[PDB]
């Protein structure tokens, strides 16, 4: 089997990308952030403390003809920007793009952190990271992609993300019309349970290229791309009167300023990410101060290739028994 789904960004910066996902019985659609930096597929729900929804679309299991309680099964996540969700748990047939689950755990929430109770367009995560990172106790649950993969024509998926504009999640197939040139493949380590591989180093603008392992994380979920301060530092200073502001936390510069591409190595190959990929605007409505899309990971504890970097190449996240990262261009 395989399955297609379009992903969307959520605003006019691509803050995050949602993928319409149909759950229970009859379809229930709900729109969520496909995760590969987590491993719990939770939604906006029926249980959720009401004055914590605001807009979003929730599930009803009562409503669902194939919706059973998982006995006893609780969850709780906490992510990287100190959002937090938590609650109770469900199997139901999970479809996206026309491929289906059935038995797919689905976390109800019962309570969500202000930033997500503030986006409207967010109902809920569906993680794709490995499974051995799934909060759900005291019973272990399986990500969608792990519950699909057998039946998979092949144990892939792949993400196509947009700059401004829609791009896809595939299930189970490379679709070679979506990159160019060919796909570089790349190791994975699992042992902190993410797609966790090795850049062979970047270059800014024009720049030469300089070799150096990064060791970091595809992660769909995550906005920016945050790598080592040598290295970020070394972009910034491309930037005239680009500075890094604590009271705002993080690099910005002048909105007037025309960035620099940045290129980061993937073995032999090389992914440029494009000046306008790293604008996220004004710091506040009407500010002529503007946001960077590289960030310092120093204090998060790891580098993250985000969606500032991914949506510049075509993804392969490949699920095979020894696990792989693939990049191409497109
Ligand atoms: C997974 C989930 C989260 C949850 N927080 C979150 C999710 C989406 C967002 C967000 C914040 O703030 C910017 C707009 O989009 C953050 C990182 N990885």
């Amino acid at each position: 089997s395989t399955g297609s789904a379009t992903t969307t960004p959520i605003d006019s910066l691509d803050d995050a990308y949602i993928t319409p996902v149909q759950i229970g019985t009859p379809a229930q659609t709900l729109n969520l952030d496909f995760d590969t930096g987590s491993s719990d597929l939770w939604v906006f729900s029926s249980e959720t403390t009401a004055s914590e929804v605001d807009g979003q679309t929730i599930y009803t299991p009562s409503k669902s003809t194939t919706a059973k309680l998982l006995s006893g099964a609780t969850w709780s996540i906490s992510y990287g920007d100190g959002s937090s969700s938590s609650g109770d748990v469900y199997t139901d047939t999970v479809s996206v793009g026309g491929l289906t689950v059935t038995g797919q755990a689905v976390e109800s929430a019962k309570k969500v952190s202000s930033s997500f109770t503030e986006d409207s367009t967010i109902d809920g995560l569906l993680g794709l990271a490995f499974s051995t990172l799934n909060t759900v106790s005291p019973t272990q649950q399986k990500t969608f992609f792990d519950n699909a993969k057998a039946s998979l024509d092949s144990p892939v998926f792949t993400a196509d993300l947009g700059y401004h504009a829609p791009g896809t999640y595939n299930f189970g197939f490379i679709d070679t019309t979506a990159y160019t040139g060919s796909i570089t493949y790349t190791a994975v380590s699992t042992k902190q349970g993410f797609w966790e591989w090795t850049s062979t180093g970047y270059a800014v603008g024009s720049g030469t290229f300089k070799s150096t392992s990064i060791d970091g994380i595809a992660d769909t979920g995550t906005t920016l791309l945050y790598l080592p301060a040598t290295v970020v530092s070394a972009y910034w200073a491309q930037v005239s009167g680009a500075k890094s502001s604590s009271s705002v936390g993080g690099y910005v510069f002048p909105c007037s300023a025309t960035l620099p591409s940045f290129t980061f190595g993937v073995g032999s190959a090389r992914i440029v990410i494009p000046g306008d990929y790293i604008d996220f605007g004004p710091i506040s409505t009407g500010s002529s101060s503007c946001f960077g899309g590289i960030q310092s990971s120093a204090g998060i504890g790891i580098n993250i290739f985000g969606d500032v970097a991914l949506k510049a190449a075509f993804v392969v996240f490949n699920g095979a028994t020894t696990p792989t990262l693939g990049f191409a261009s497109k």
